[PDB]
């Protein structure tokens, strides 16, 4: 009825500080659309195997593994920079953060070493981080060491977005809602295509547009043609 | 054929300062598409009732009422924040600004108290502000006290945007051109759908992704299905 | 397979400076889609004539000429601003930059005086700049005096982007991938339309929303209706 | 020179692509009669791709002291019912296993076979557990 004023208190303090720190990073946005039809079908095919094994199989495990595969080719996107971008540290480990909101705000735990983990393992670690995350039970280790972040806004809504890079990282993707839209196939006939938008933000002080674009294409070729991931997995 | 220097003077100075103060806000962007097929139809129907009552009715009053509805559920989006973001003021009134550009620069009049006004009353207030706005006669009271802003860029053109938040507000939305596109219906058949793009920017220091996304979904559902708006109005 | 730290050195130092400088600019984003079906056709009929004169004709010359035609009508976009944005210098020459990444990232040579050059002249000049750029042999003068930049991200991939303005310029545009989509014609029939996205960033300290937008529609109208460009060419 | 059987080492930590690379290598060497001791030794299990020449089914001979071997026949397009019940082009291959029945029982080879098969009938199934 009247205006209420309140302290930003406690845990809400971290977001203020994280997001303010991101003012120092000149964001270059790059977006695309990804045709996820073959992926949607694929997820359906593996749904029963993963249920049998006790896991719920979402799309994220696929996005994560493709991102990682992509980071092998473009390792500069899995790097950090110092106070004034004097120096860059390339990080061997793909510790990929998953953005979450809680009643206490923004939390980003990461799956460690995605580069040596299978899609099934990634699914398992996601379930774990999510359960812990919703019980307020994430460890310090779950939160530190993140090298790269994906944010599935698409689980609530949206198409395109402009996500905020988390210092000290240099890049973040936001995934929008998967939507059936009319699109042409190779014969030029109108099909049902499952279309997802992706939006990357990159620190343009050390990531040029070709890097992020080509990374995006590789990420996207992997998801549009899942079998392509098969080639180099062991 | 020749270069020319000029001072930024007078009313142009104000835009320099607002936009410069916005640099302190870490902007998070979130976008969506909205099916306005029922609303376009609904609007054609109310046109003559408005014309009879002396009012040009556009889409904005609907966008305004629906924003105020969502803000009731997500009042943090109608809030303000202080010098270095240590206190939130949650603001009772929904003073929603309509961003206009004048032969004089950026001007943001608002509709006071949208939460206690009807679409028709909002339309009346919009007509008043346009009369005065395009004549250069907006008054101090019409300009001040804004809590939240929408910007109808699509009255000129466009799809998505990155609007710039007006301090000390925490969010702003931009609406694109309503435009007919091929889209699937429930039966999986190809229809004409009146599609509009929405682009929100929010102060990620105190507004997380889920809040802007859920707000946006709510706003969207009020517009995709105007019937829902019926339920709670008095 | 461990971390490697490294100095940002040599040429990459320039990208850090430029992009850091761009933080002082409150970027406003405006985006749209452009129907290039006629243009694509048009280019197909011209390739032969230009191949016959020893010039590869891409889309870029068209985009450049149209931008140029638009800047004649909206000259504030081809302007520069000083230290805390107190004076605007309107630039007579349209020296449009073409953002390129080399094996050393960001290089932005420009075509001098687009306002007085033919599309064929612009193609020619773009060809000169490619030859040089990929040989790492662009000269000083090729790189200075830029007044406005285009960045054709879509020659790799992409739909929308949030490009970074290059001080002391006040605007840049990014062009996405040209992609066949299902679109209604005037009869209300589903057609194959050759669609491209454009994303504009502008310094909202001195360029307002209506200015970017109307400039964009003009540019867009020149491309959707290439005949329109004839009217005032000499 | 007759029968020669090199093996790809430690397949379980290699990708399809590395395996392909090793095959081309062993194929090259084999042709030039240049295979090393180390290439020929230590095999634990054998495949014979008879269908690079011909055949459907086969009875391949186990290589002591291994306990199993698979022969692969020619991939042929054959008419087969789909999920509906309509005739389709199906790309059909035969596999014949021989197993030392002193220690390998019928369910084992068969259950092994099914697993292999479904990996190949639904290649996406392999995506799932590779690293
Ligand atoms: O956990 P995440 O890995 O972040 O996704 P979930 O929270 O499981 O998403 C819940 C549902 O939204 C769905 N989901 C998740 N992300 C998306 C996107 N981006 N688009 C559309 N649907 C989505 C997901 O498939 C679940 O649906 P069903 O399994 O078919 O019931
Ligand atoms: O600000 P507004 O409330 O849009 O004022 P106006 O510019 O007068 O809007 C009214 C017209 O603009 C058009 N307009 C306004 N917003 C939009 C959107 N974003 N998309 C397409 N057209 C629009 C709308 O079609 C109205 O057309 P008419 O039915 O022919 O009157
Ligand atoms: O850089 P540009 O001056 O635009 O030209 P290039 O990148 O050399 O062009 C390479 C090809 O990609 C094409 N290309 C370039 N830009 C685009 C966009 N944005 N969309 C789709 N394809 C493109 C270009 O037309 C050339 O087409 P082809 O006729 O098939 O050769
Ligand atoms: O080529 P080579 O060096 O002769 O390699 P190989 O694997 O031995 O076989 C040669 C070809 O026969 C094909 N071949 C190999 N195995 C089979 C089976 N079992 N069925 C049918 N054709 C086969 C093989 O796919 C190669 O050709 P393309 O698919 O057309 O590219
Ligand atoms: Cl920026
Ligand atoms: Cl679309
Ligand atoms: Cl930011
Ligand atoms: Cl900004």
């Amino acid at each position: 009825g009247k205006d209420r004023t309140e302290p930003v208190k406690g845990f809400h303090k971290a977001m203020v500080k994280t997001m303010s720190a991101a003012l120092k990073i000149p964001h270059f946005g790059y977006c695309d659309e990804v045709d996820l039809t073959e992926l949607v079908k694929l997820r359906e095919e593996l749904k029963p195997i993963a249920f049998a094994r006790g896991i719920k199989l979402s799309f994220m495990p696929f996005f994560l593994k493709a991102a990682s595969l992509g980071l092998l080719q473009f390792p500069i996107l899995n790097a950090s920079v110092d106070e004034n971008c004097q120096n860059i540290t390339y990080k061997a480990s793909h510790n990929i953060g998953i953005a979450m909101d809680t009643e206490q705000g923004l939390i980003v735990p990461n799956v460690k070493n995605v580069q040596i983990r299978s899609i099934f393992e990634i699914a398992t670690e996601l379930n774990r981080l999510q359960k812990l995350g919703s019980a307020g039970q994430l460890s310090t280790n779950d939160l530190i060491g993140g090298t790269f972040t994906l944010s599935n806004i698409g689980s609530i809504g949206g198409t395109y977005a402009k996500p905020v890079i988390l210092p000290p990282e240099v890049a973040i993707g936001a995934l929008g809602t998967i939507k059936a839209l009319p699109r042409f196939n190779e014969k030029g006939e109108v099909c049902k295509a499952q279309i997802m938008n992706v939006s990357w933000s990159a620190d343009h002080r050390i990531i040029d547009g070709a890097t992020v674009s080509r990374f995006s294409n590789l990420w996207k070729s992997y998801l549009e043609n899942p079998a392509f991931m098969l080639l180099d997995l062991k």
